[PDB]
């Protein structure tokens, strides 16, 4: 049956039996059965029926072919049958706009769960079932003119997931392929992230150069992200043949340019980007699935010369290669046979992995091809007692986790049997290694012995963990695990330095995760002190063994097990210690005033709150006292409510929030705000954050308040509510009804000064002049004191 054949073809592609794949997009209006809206033939020269068996998958790419064209029935009743006979599957391509509301059936269904569920089935029926093909391919590119909304992308994802429940590896009809083709990187492809688990293949268009000297920069950096959603065996990259009359912006030069001296040049793949894509392989994950071409009906036509690359719709520079001609798919055939002859697609065999049990588990988890070995960078779990030898494991050079589970018949582990990534902190788990006799991990920079079930290694007769990065200190858990392995060797043999080697360790240094001093003290000694030196200092090992300074490190280096000193002799404190390079110390005085310095001079009784930062996060918080200390003041003005102002009531309110992300100013050089602290307490200092402290708009100091006065209601006897609004405002504007408690006469970025222990429920601050002719601004006002 014609459905059964396609079903078996699709299953063999999805199971990976074709080796590397070659696919091509066939433009429907270049099939000789295609007819336009006027019912006339567009191009008699080519037909999908002549596409050769070297094309594993042929995509139907639609334009200009009219809905009533004979092409559709010719495709369904004729092309599909003949292409199936040779092993070629057919896939229909549609654009994302068919799914997001913008075109086709998408315009006839609501953006609702049941509407999108119904849209997906109508799409599958119209574009897959009714057309007679073997799968669906959704084309998702950047829309330059009219960007797609998040709701448009969210819907296409929902429809795509519903399609994935109808067809594909996770759909009820598994005889159809489900594919995406895209121009979008992971960070710009939210639909890909959501659908990637349901996709058979991802076809990444890479027409034209992709950056760097080998022209594949974007492919490598894209693959570094793509690999987290799909397998390398699902990744196809694409080049374009030369399309007739292509203009600036659609001129890729992926094939060889016209040669008036050689009409066959377009059929020569030497030197072409197409050949490079055939040969390119990802550097992690595995080998790719293959390559594809856009416009396979133009296979073999030489590219228009580089001199034409500036022609446009309105600036035509027609060339002989713009003519339509019959193709015999020579370039497609060459590219496919190049790939299938690539020996990196030879299957892993007895000579890579001698042990057949080891070989089987590797193949099941890393892939079937020799080229997968050195690329696979995930996790390998080896289990069972059938594995006797680990030779060849060293070939998974980028494995990031190796897990040896109950390998009762493995007698030997050596660096030469281990992936190179073991020298770079790859994870190493081994459990139930009851047959292991030699455990050699020397020279691997292992930072701990964690994951090694030393209790089960009941047969150990020698080990060498020397030249690692271990902490074998008294308290270190790796010293304890070492002793178990020395006990295991003892049960079989007299211990010698050689059969229990553990010397020349170089443990790496780390920042302590916390610091002990939560409340420091200095005497009033009139001297400078460094808060980093005294309170936030030192280095730890991976096992959290603290080393405060250089002589603590000199003490550490003499550490020994059974008289053997394990720290390498040439290992220096400066190689181990953390420099505190980016560290900044943030100080809040009892003032509430803030500074950034690690140095304090203990001249008078004071209290700081200390936040130490590493450049990105706070690593430690503590209190520092100098002499008797000093009680932290509160901003008594915080949240005070505004009672009157010559400016805007609502902008006046913002000088009492907590932030400097606002400004208060008026249409002039002077203004005032009167405010009510609500309560009554003792004010000892005041602080004004000037215009240049604005955090929401970079503000120059010419807008600073330069003169001003902070004042108190100088009555205390009156009721504000007794006045009504107009006179209230007028009273509060009258200079006679306030007395100065502080004067300001410098346009400092932050102005702070003391008050003779003022206490007044009611306040008013007056700007009297500015740094310049500009209207003076300030952002925040503080009144600082007790209770
Ligand atoms: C996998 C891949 O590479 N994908 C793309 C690919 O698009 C691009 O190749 C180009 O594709 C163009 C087709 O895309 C446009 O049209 C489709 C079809 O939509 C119609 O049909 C649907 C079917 O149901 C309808 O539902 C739909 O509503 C339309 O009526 C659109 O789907 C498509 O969508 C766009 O927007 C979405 C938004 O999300 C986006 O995802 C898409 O990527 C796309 O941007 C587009 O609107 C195709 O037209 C291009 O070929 C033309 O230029 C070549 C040279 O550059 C030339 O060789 C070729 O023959 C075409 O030239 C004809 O068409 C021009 C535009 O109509 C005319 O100006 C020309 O004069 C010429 O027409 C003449 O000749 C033909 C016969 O040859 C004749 O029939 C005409 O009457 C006339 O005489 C190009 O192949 C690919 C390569 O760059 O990369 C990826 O972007
Ligand atoms: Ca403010």
């Amino acid at each position: 049956t014609d459905q059964q054949v396609g079903a078996k073809l699709v299953q063999e592609i999805r199971e990976g039996k074709r080796g590397p794949l070659y696919a091509g997009y066939f433009r429907t209006w270049h099939d000789r059965a295609s007819t336009g809206i006027d019912g006339k033939q567009q191009h008699p020269e080519n037909t999908m029926a002549e596409v050769p068996k070297e094309v594993d998958i042929l995509f139907v790419f639609h334009d200009h072919t009219a809905s009533d064209s004979p092409f559709w029935s010719e495709l369904k009743d004729s092309y599909v049958h003949k292409l199936h006979q040779q092993g070629t599957a057919l896939v229909q391509t549609i654009g994302v706009n068919e799914l997001n509301g913008r075109t086709g059936l998408s315009k006839d269904y609501p953006d609702t769960p049941e509407g999108n569920k119904a849209l997906a089935a109508a799409i599958v029926k119209a574009f897959v079932t009714d057309r007679g093909v073997d799968g669906l391919d959704i084309d998702i590119e950047h829309e330059f003119t009219n960007k797609r909304t998040p709701e448009e992308d969210a819907r296409a994802l929902n429809v795509f997931k519903e399609i994935a429940q109808l067809i594909g590896k996770n759909g009820s009809d598994k005889s159809k392929l489900l594919i995406m083709d895209t121009t979008l990187s992971v960070e710009n492809n939210p639909i890909f992230k959501g659908i990637a688990e349901d996709l058979d293949y991802l076809l990444r268009q890479y027409y034209g150069s992709q950056g760097g000297e080998a022209e594949v920069d974007t492919i490598n950096s894209d693959w570094n992200q793509y690999q987290n959603y799909i397998d390398a065996s699902q990744f196809m990259i694409g080049f374009s043949f030369f399309e007739e009359s292509a203009s600036k912006g659609n001129l890729w030069f992926d094939v060889n340019e016209y040669d008036p001296n050689n009409p066959e040049k377009g059929k020569d793949i030497e030197g072409t980007r197409a050949k490079k894509y055939a040969e390119w392989q990802p550097s992690t994950g595995g080998l790719k699935a293959g390559i594809f071409s856009y416009a396979i009906d133009r296979d073999g036509v030489a590219h228009v010369p580089s001199t034409y690359k500036n022609r446009t719709s309105t600036n035509l520079q027609r060339h002989e290669v713009d003519n339509i001609s019959h193709t015999d798919y020579t370039v497609s055939r060459k590219l496919k046979t190049l790939m299938t002859e690539d020996k990196r697609y030879d299957v892993i065999d007895q000579k890579d992995i001698p042990d057949p049990a080891l070989r089987e588990q590797i193949i099941q988890q890393v892939g079937q091809y020799k080229g997968d070995l050195e690329r696979y960078n995930k996790t390998l779990v080896l289990t069972g007692d059938k594995i006797q030898n680990l030779k060849g494991l060293e070939k998974l050079s980028k494995l990031q986790k190796l897990e040896l589970r109950q390998l009762s018949n493995v007698k030997e582990i050596t660096p030469e049997l281990l992936p190179e990534s073991m020298k770079k902190d790859a994870e190493l788990v081994m459990v139930g290694m009851t047959g292991l006799e030699k455990l050699n991990l020397s020279g691997l920079n292992r930072q701990t012995l964690d994951g090694i079930d030393v209790n089960s290694i009941t047969h150990l007769t020698s080990f060498d963990i020397s030249h690692n990065s271990l902490d074998l200190s008294e308290k270190s858990e790796d010293r304890k695990l070492l002793m178990t392995l020395m006990e295991q060797v003892s049960n079989h043999q007299k211990i010698t330095v050689k059969n229990t080697a553990f010397e020349n360790q170089k443990p790496k240094g780390y920042y302590p995760q916390t610091y002990d001093t939560k409340e420091g003290h200095y005497d009033v000694d009139n001297a400078e002190h460094d808060i980093l030196t005294d309170f936030v200092f030192g280095t730890v090992t991976k096992r959290n063994t603290f080393i405060g300074d250089e002589e603590a490190f000199a003490i550490y280096k003499e550490g020994a097990v059974d008289g053997r000193q394990y720290v390498s002799k040439d290992y220096t404190y400066e190689a181990f210690r953390k420099d505190y390079k980016g560290y900044k110390v943030h100080l809040t005085a009892s003032n509430l005033g803030e500074t950034v310095t690690s140095k304090v001079t203990a001249t008078t009784d004071e209290t700081y709150l200390v936040d130490v930062s590493d450049g990105e996060k706070v690593v430690h918080h503590m209190k520092l006292n100098i002499g008797s200390g000093a009680i932290m003041m509160e901003n008594l003005a915080k949240g005070a409510k505004v009672i009157g102002t010559s400016g805007d009531f609502e902008q006046a309110k913002k000088i009492f929030d907590g932030e400097k992300s606002d400004r208060f100013f008026t249409w002039g050089q002077t203004n005032w705000i009167a405010f009510d602290l609500g309560e009554i307490n003792l004010a000892k200092e005041w602080r004004l954050f000037n215009a240049e402290t604005n955090t929401e708009i970079k503000t120059d100091s010419s807008l600073n308040v330069a003169k001003g006065r902070l004042q108190i209601l100088k009555d205390t006897t009156i009721d504000l509510e007794k006045m009504d609004i107009k006179n209230r405002k007028e009273y509060l504007s009258n200079d006679e009804n306030w007395t100065d408690v502080a004067q300001m006469d410098d346009a400092k970025a932050i102005f702070n000064s003391k008050l003779s222990n003022v206490l007044s429920r009611y306040w008013r601050f007056c700007v009297d002049g500015g740094a310049s002719s500009y209207y003076p601004q300030y952002t925040e006002l503080q009144i600082l004191g007790q209770r």
